[PDB]
């Protein structure tokens, strides 16, 4: 009855919110595993000491000695059973395959979450999937593995484990879809709401003078760096459009993106009769994270506040400006092309976001980086057809090298 969790990326935004839930409901949740990359070992050490995982994976093996030290400090305050450390590229896979856990919280960023996510599902474990990049890149493989071309989340296949959404928009849609019978599925239209990010209503030339600083101040949501930057480019919504296609089995024509700055409506579905079902809330990821862990039950928490529309003011809905923010067009083009185009788009974007965060390239060059890569992938072969997992790996790599080699125009 307890749910044993393995949290990947425990030190990030999603990971910490997950453990906040585990801490408030210790009778329900037990932590068997934590994984982190090593950039914040002080927090990993305090997480290990608090939750006493049996297994810990460390993405950077160079910092085993520092982790051991910080654990040794915590042991002097209070003794706890030392975990077995897992390392290397095979470490994440072994952790995901441990028996003795029910749910894998996949909150690693990027393509490095794909495989652990895959082997947990195959190992019969449910996956609360935050890592959108997995489904963007390896959508077909998830669809084949879960043996569905429709709704991948849930068990509405009415052995593999269940896949449940953590992202705010996919959670809203998934909650709104609860109770929609098969006769009304797929929905007519999927409405994904985007805050529009901090540069809403700015010209493309106003975006030349934009600092990393300004890009990292998000109006409605407090999150990681990559996702916050992607909301400023609107490549975050672009990625969610492709994720939705594979997750809900909807054509790209059925998928609409509305700029809703107040971020009150988290996303919606339109049904055959013209009824729209929308899920509303405050911008806190503990609701969706918790729903992925409790589905179909909903936990009542001290932070479980709820939105007051009278107080909130007024709700605005607008079309995105596809000229200024070309990343959204790039996602739609990539999705319609199919094959490994989604993968190349994601990798090119990951690289451009990192280069933008290391001050090597500027903001406007993120879109031009992604455009450059995909122009070339079009010129190279287009056989697509079947999408092998290794085919995704090869394109991801190729795209990363091309994204790094891109030199901004002079
Ligand atoms: N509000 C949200 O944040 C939100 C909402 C919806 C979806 N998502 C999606 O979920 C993913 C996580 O986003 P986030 O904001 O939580 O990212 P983040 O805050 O930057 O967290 C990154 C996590 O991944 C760990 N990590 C990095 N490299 C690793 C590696 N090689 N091996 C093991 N762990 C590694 C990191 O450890 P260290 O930092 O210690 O190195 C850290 O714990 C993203 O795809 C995001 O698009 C996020
Ligand atoms: O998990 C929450 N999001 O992905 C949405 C916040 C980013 P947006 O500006 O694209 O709505
Ligand atoms: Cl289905
Ligand atoms: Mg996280
Ligand atoms: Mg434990
Ligand atoms: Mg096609």
């Amino acid at each position: 009855r307890v749910k044993r969790l393995v949290v990947l990326g425990s030190t990030g935004s999603i990971g910490k919110s997950t453990l906040e839930i585990a801490r408030e409901f210790p009778d329900i949740f037990q932590i068997v595993g934590l994984a982190a990359g090593g950039s914040n070992l002080a927090l990993l050490a305090e997480q290990v000491a608090a939750f006493r995982p049996q297994y810990v994976y460390l993405g950077d093996s160079s910092k085993v000695a520092e982790l051991q030290e910080r654990l040794n400090d915590h042991e002097r305050s209070a003794a706890f059973p030392r975990p077995r450390l897992l390392l290397g590229d095979e470490g994440l896979a072994e952790l995901a395959c441990v028996p003795n856990y029910d749910i894998l919280v996949s909150a690693i960023v990027g393509f490095k979450g794909v495989l652990p996510t895959l082997k947990a599902l195959e190992a019969g474990k449910d996956v609360a999937l935050a890592n959108k990049e997995a489904l963007v890149a390896a959508g077909p493989v998830f669809r084949c593995l879960l043996s569905t071309r429709g709704l991948l989340y849930g068990d509405q296949e009415r052995k593999c484990g269940l896949l449940l959404p953590v992202d705010s928009e996919h959670s809203a849609i998934f909650q709104a879809l609860q109770g929609v019978p098969a006769s009304c599925y797929p929905p007519r239209k999927l409405l994904l709401t985007a805050s529009g990010g901090p540069f809403r209503g700015r010209t493309r030339d106003e975006l030349e003078q934009v600092t990393l600083e300004s890009a990292l101040k998000h109006p409605k949501w407090s999150m990681g760096a990559k996702i916050t930057i992607d909301s400023a480019t609107l490549m975050n919504k672009g990625l969610e459009v492709i994720e939705a296609h594979f997750a809900f089995g909807c054509p790209y024509s059925s998928i609409e993106v509305l700029v809703h700055p107040q971020a009150v409506i988290h996303s919606a579905v339109e049904l055959r009769d013209g009824a729209t079902l929308a899920q509303l809330g405050l911008p806190d990821m503990k609701l969706p994270i918790a729903y992925a862990l409790t589905w179909p039950h909903r936990l009542a928490a001290p932070w479980s506040a709820g939105v007051d529309l009278t107080r909130e003011g007024n709700l605005t809905f607008e079309k995105p400006d596809l000229n200024t923010f070309g990343c959204l067009g790039l996602a739609y083009e990539a999705g319609e092309r199919g094959g490994v185009a989604p993968a190349c788009l994601n990798a090119a974007n990951e690289v451009a976001v990192e280069r933008f965060r290391n001050k090597e390239i500027g903001f406007v060059d993120i879109e031009d980086t992604v455009r450059h890569v995909m122009a070339l992938q079009e010129r190279e072969r287009d056989n697509f057809s079947d999408v092998s997992l290794q085919d995704v790996f090869d394109a991801d790599h190729w795209a990363r090298t091309a994204a790094r080699a891109f030199k901004p125009r002079k």
